[PDB]
């Protein structure tokens, strides 16, 4: 599918190779989102595009593989994996599910992930 | 790196995208190799190749990151993450090290691994 959480998460990928693909951001989220991928949630584009920014700048090289499904209340979700190679040099592997509410225009308003691996 | 294991790293990948890349085998083990990936060894070429082509086939998608060192005995250690996309449509992640003997070719003659994130 080719929802604006399959988009999200195929743009992970793109922006660690290139960081300049997260000028697509406004084409994923509203304006105003909030977005909480652990504790801390980051609203609006601006600081959106920042989070992400420092997000990507900390990986060298990343694939995630995720399955997206449509709830009974118009509510997003996608179980999803990754494995990278952090730019410490370290390597990684996480899962979670992400779970996003959709504006009348299909693009993001709120993104919220629950671990089911930790980053490690 | 490109020892006998960086080849086996990268095949495993490869051989997911296309199964008749495990015709390469014999250019990273030894004849008469030895393998256990997790708790049963797989012995000699024909049988490692039937064992690889099984692996693979359960797979649909994935990927490797890796780093390899050479020890200080010459045996080879490769720490290891992937994520992929099973063939039942389930996600998964891992990750490990494997150690290998090589011969005075640098083809692998015993290859072990331990998971560190075990397979899920």
């Amino acid at each position: 599918t080719h929802t604006a959480l399959d988009r999200y998460m195929e743009l992970a990928d793109r922006a660690v190779r290139d960081p300049s693909a997260l000028a697509e951001l406004p084409t994923i989220f509203a304006p105003d989102a909030t977005v909480t991928l652990r504790d801390e949630p980051v609203t609006g584009m601006p600081a959106i595009m920042e989070f992400y920014r420092v997000f990507v700048a900390a990986v060298a090289e990343s694939k995630h593989y995720w399955t997206t499904t449509i709830l009974e209340d118009g509510t997003i979700e996608s179980h999803w994996v990754v494995a990278a190679r952090r730019a410490d040099g370290s390597l990684m592997t996480a899962a979670g599910v992400e779970h996003a509410t959709v504006d009348t225009d299909g693009l993001i308003t709120n993104l919220r992930n629950r671990y089911t691996r930790t980053p490690g």
